[PDB]
């Protein structure tokens, strides 16, 4: 039975909410087939050797993502930034997971309400298949989830957002709850209920895999899906979003890893965590990007529009695409009860997770949070709260599209370009390698190493760069934002960018001595001070900086 565990455990470790929901509108938007190219080349190249680095990091310095940078302590600042990134990200994650119970709630009737016209959220321009370059919005389906659900249609835009929806608003306070009891007393909450947490996101995959291929119009949505565009691949949003989606779908960058590894056993073996995890993640989505196009190209005939105008590019592609598909089903009830119940499980799951990064790299960094768990939890998820409240409002779509696009965009990949520069050339992968000859008994592979050192900073910083230069305004499937909202998406992205030359300020000028002990001071490990004393300090030579 503990192979059978084990296979659970690693299974349910390399599913993630971002897997599921992200991925879709990030596929279908990015024309599909051509997406998986950057994304798998990303994944091999950057992806797994910046999982397992932050995996060793862990696991080694048995610290969360702020205090791990005792090793070179000028870095701490990319600790801190990371925690404000998964902060950040919360606000609107948790709201997402509000809409899946909204939506579990809706499902416990036999007249699902996203099937037929009529009803009170209905426009007089709602349209029925059945009884019957712009997006298409007029499906009883899109209908129930931007009327009926956000209630959308009562906002003008992110300058007139409105007050919060008191269902979203129920929903939300249940989720949170939840979170926080699951939370409150300690780490550990692994083992439990991961037999269902773990194999249902697969199942419910399974079936829709099965059932879309043999619907009327699945055969030009996977053609759509399998025909790539290769002059989709010299624009550069195609790259941004597939680094960002491997980074939110991973993990990296949000100080998760980190904080989660530093409860593994001293000897737990990351080679083959990475490796699985990877390959999981990779055949995962080559296989649910197949089912979202057949349903979507069996929307494109039923409604009889072109394949590029059926659903939205946003954050609700998912709750448009499983009620089509579930409607298809027979028994749609139970099917839609599994659907959404799969949905909060893996949404609460990962999110238990996503704040545990910030509690554990805050608490490990002040003794007295370590010491008053239950009161620090509840500052972090009644915050959480408040700033999600901001996007359960008439427009908090806008505001929660607004979060997506900059709260880890260019932030995460400055920072775990950051975390590559800072182990691999200062603190040194050389010695990187023999921590983790140390731990599991045998040394990194030079493509490992060549991909922390070279490889890994240099795609990071191309994208970095494109990303910054070429840089496209924010939209929503037909709304402009107005310029003053970009202006504050990137001051939401420096806030969190700049914490890293500040923190090298802070230490530089915090620090006693001269220039060149104070360089000593700042690049030397924690418990390796009392060197700078004798004049001995390894980063002052070529040698250290040659090495490979
Ligand atoms: O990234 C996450 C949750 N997450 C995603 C992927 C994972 C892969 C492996 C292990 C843990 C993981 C956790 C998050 C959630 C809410 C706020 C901020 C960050
Ligand atoms: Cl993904």
């Amino acid at each position: 039975g503990k192979k059978i565990d084990f296979l659970l455990s690693v299974v349910g470790f390399a599913v993630d909410l971002a897997n599921v929901w992200r991925f879709p509108y990030l596929c279908y938007k990015n024309g599909g087939g051509a997406f998986l190219i950057p994304y798998t080349l990303f994944l091999i190249i950057a992806g797994m050797p910046l999982f397992y680095m932050e995996l060793a990091l862990g696991q080694y310095n048995r610290e969360g993502a702020a205090t791990v940078w005792k090793i070179c302590p000028f870095f701490k600042g990319v600790g801190y930034a990371v925690i404000l990134i998964a902060l950040y990200v919360g606000f609107y994650y948790n709201v997402i997971i509000a809409w899946s119970l909204y939506y579990l709630f809706s499902s416990f009737t036999l007249n699902l309400p996203w099937t037929d016209c009529g009803h009170t959220w209905n426009s007089p321009n709602c349209t029925d298949p059945k009884l019957l370059y712009s997006k298409y919005k007029f499906t009883p389906a899109a209908e129930f989830y931007e009327r009926g659900v956000l209630h959308l249609h009562e906002s003008s835009g992110i300058h007139d957002i409105g007050l919060p929806q008191w269902q979203l608003l129920l929903c939300l306070m249940v989720v949170v709850i939840v979170l926080y009891f699951s939370l409150w007393k300690g780490v550990k909450t692994s083992g439990k209920v991961v037999w269902i947490t773990a194999t249902l996101p697969y199942f419910v995959l399974f079936v829709l895999l099965v059932h879309g291929v043999t619907l009327p119009g699945a055969s030009n949505g996977i053609n759509a899906y399998l025909h790539i565009d290769f002059y989709r691949l010299k624009e550069a949003t195609v790259w941004i979003d597939a680094a960002t989606q491997i980074f939110f779908s991973l993990g990296a960058g949000f100080g998760v890893l980190i904080a989660f590894a530093s409860y593994n056993k001293f000897d737990n073996n990351c080679y083959r965590d990475a490796l699985l995890t990877s390959s999981i993640n990779c055949i995962t989505s080559f296989v649910s990007g197949f089912a979202i196009f057949s349903i979507l190209g069996y929307m494109a005939h039923e409604h009889k529009v072109n394949i590029e105008d059926v659903a939205t590019e946003g954050a609700g592609l998912v709750f448009i695409l499983y009620p089509e598909a579930i409607s298809t089903l027979s028994g749609s009830t139970f099917w839609a009860v599994v659907f959404f119940v799969m949905l909060l499980a893996l949404g609460l799951d990962s999110s238990m997770g996503g704040m545990e990064a910030v509690i554990t790299g805050l608490a490990d960094d002040f003794q007295v949070l370590k010491r008053h768990r239950k009161l620090f939890t509840f500052g972090v998820t009644f915050s959480t709260f408040l700033l999600a409240l901001f996007c359960i409002t008439k427009g908090g779509i806008y505001v929660l599209t607004l979060l997506d696009t900059f709260a880890a965009g260019t932030s995460i990949l400055f920072a775990v370009l950051m975390e590559a520069i800072g182990v691999s050339w200062f603190y040194g992968v050389d010695r990187f390698s023999n921590d983790i000859q140390q731990m599991m008994g045998f040394r990194p592979g030079l493509y490992w190493r060549l991909c922390w050192k070279f490889v890994s900073p240099a795609f990071l910083l191309f994208v970095v760069v494109v990303s910054i230069i070429n840089f496209k305004p924010l939209t929503y499937d037909d709304y402009i934002f107005p310029p003053w909202a970009n202006w504050v998406g990137w001051g939401i992205a420096l806030s969190s960018m700049v914490l890293v030359p500040i923190y090298v300020i802070y230490k530089f000028l915090s620090t006693q001595g001269s220039l060149w002990e104070r360089l000593a001071y700042g690049i030397t490990p924690e418990n390796e001070h009392h060197l700078v004393a004798q004049r001995d300090i390894r980063q002052f030579q070529l040698q250290h900086w040659l090495a490979i």
